[PDB]
C-alpha cells in the first residue's frame, strides 16, 4: 500500500533529521562550543573583509562580533591572530554598526583608534574593524586581509 | 507517476543515509578516533558532574571511563586539564561503580585517595572521581566543576 | 492528499540535502580547509601503507599527495610527525608514481634518498614514501607504520 510506504518514509526522514541534528551538536561540542554560549570558529585563512562576509554567509553564520569582554576574549583565542570583527562604519563615517544591524553596544579600541587613516595608500580611509593579539581593536582598510572568524548562535 | 516518484525518494533517502554515515565517519576521524577503538571528546568546559552526565547523554555518549592505563592516558591528553570520570560511589559509599553499572576493573588512585572528604565545605563528602596530576585519580564533590569529556564506542 | 504528501516529502528531502551540505562545509572549514584549496586531515594514528590507503578510501579521499612546496608544508603541519604520502614505486621499481595515477613530478627527497634499502629486515626493499618532520622525503617499507593523513578535493 502506497500510503503505508509513504508513512514509513516520513518516519525514515524524521530519523535522519534527528541524526543530522546530533551530528551538528557533537561537531559544535568538539569545536569548543560552551553550553548556552555563542560558537566561534576559523579555518585560519586571512582575507579581505568582503571575502569573510561572503564566507561566513556561505556557512549560514556571520562575521564574529563580541558583545562584551568575554566574547571578545573567546574570539581572540579562536583566531589566535588578527581577525576582522562584524563591525564597520562604511555607511556613515564615524558611526560604527554591526553587519547584522545596530549601533555599538560595546567596544574596546586602542588608545589612538579609530583614526580612519588615509595614509595606508590602499586608497580611501579605514571603515573596517579588526582585533589585534592583545584584544584591542583598530579600524583598518576593508581591502586588507585578516583572519576569518565566523560566529553561530548559542 | 506516483509510484515512480515514491521509488525515487526511497533511493534519495538511502543515498542521504549513506552520506550522513560518511560524514560521521570523517568527523570521528578528525576528532582523533583510532581504528576499532573508543574515542574521547571534550569542549573544554568545566561543569558539575550532573551537567557532564546530562551533556554526554544528549550527545548519545557516556561520561569518559578509563578501562586501562592506555585509555586513562588518552582521556588525559584530550582533557589536558582535570576531568570527571564516569565513576562514582553515590549508590553505596565506599563502593565505586561505573555510571554504566558494575564494579571497577582498573583504577589509578592517588595515594591517600579516595577519602570522602567533608572539609571542602560544599556539603556531603566526595562521591565523584576526576583525574589530577600524573593521571592519578581523586574522589571529589560531584558539585565541583571539572572538564566534561564524553566517550563514544569503538 | 497522496500527491500533497509526496510533494512535502520532496521538500523535506531537499532541505535535508541542503543542511547536510552546510554541515560538510562547516566541518571542512573547522578542519582548516582554505578557499579553493584541497585539505588534509589526520586522526594521528600510525599504520602500514595499505591500511592508510583503505582508510582514506573509505572516507572518500586519498592518501595525502604534495604537488608543490606549499602543500608539502600543509601536510607536515597537519601530520606533525612522519606520515605516508600517496606516492610509491610498487608498480615499477625506481619509477615513482601517484597512487591516483601518473609519474612523480614535484619531489622533495632527503639527501641520498630514495635508495630502495633492504637492510631494514622487514623483507623486500622500500617502495613507499613518507614525509619526515622537516618536510623532506624518504622511501621506506610499505610495512612500516606511519601517520595516516588523507586529502580531500579543493
Ligand atoms: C594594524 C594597525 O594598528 N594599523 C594602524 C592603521 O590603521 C592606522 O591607524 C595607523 C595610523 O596612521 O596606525 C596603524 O598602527
Ligand atoms: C579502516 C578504519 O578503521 N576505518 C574507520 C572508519 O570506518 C570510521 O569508523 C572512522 C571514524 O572516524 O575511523 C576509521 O578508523
Ligand atoms: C584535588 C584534590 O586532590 N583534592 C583533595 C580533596 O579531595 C581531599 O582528598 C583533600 C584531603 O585533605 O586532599 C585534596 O588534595
Ligand atoms: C626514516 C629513514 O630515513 N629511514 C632511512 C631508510 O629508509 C634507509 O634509507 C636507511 C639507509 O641506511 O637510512 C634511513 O635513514
Ligand atoms: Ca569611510
Ligand atoms: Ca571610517
Ligand atoms: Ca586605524
Ligand atoms: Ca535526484
Ligand atoms: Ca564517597
Ligand atoms: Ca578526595
Ligand atoms: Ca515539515
Ligand atoms: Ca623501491
Ligand atoms: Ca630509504
Ligand atoms: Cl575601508
Ligand atoms: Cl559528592
Ligand atoms: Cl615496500
Amino acid at each position: 500500500a502506497i500510503e503505508v510506504k509513504l508513512a514509513n518514509m516520513e518516519a525514515e526522514i524524521n530519523t535522519l533529521k534527528s541524526k543530522l541534528e546530533l551530528t551538528n551538536k557533537l561537531h559544535a561540542f568538539s569545536m569548543g562550543k560552551k553550553s548556552g554560549k555563542k560558537f566561534f570558529v576559523t579555518n585560519h585563512e586571512r582575507m579581505p573583509f568582503s571575502k569573510v562576509k561572503a564566507l561566513c554567509s556561505e556557512l549560514r553564520g556571520t562575521v564574529a562580533i563580541p558583545r562584551n569582554a568575554e566574547e571578545n576574549k573567546a574570539i581572540q583565542e579562536v583566531a589566535k591572530t588578527s581577525a576582522f570583527l562584524g563591525i564597520t562604519d562604511e555607511v556613515t563615517e564615524g558611526q560604527f554598526m554591526y553587519v547584522t544591524g545596530g549601533r555599538l553596544t560595546y567596544s574596546n579600541w586602542k588608545k589612538d583608534q579609530p583614526d580612519d587613516w588615509y595614509g595606508h595608500g590602499l586608497g580611501g580611509g579605514e571603515d573596517c574593524v579588526h582585533i589585534v593579539d592583545n584584544g584591542l581593536w583598530n579600524d583598518d582598510s576593508c581591502q586588507r586581509p585578516y583572519t576569518a572568524v565566523c560566529e553561530f548562535p548559542a
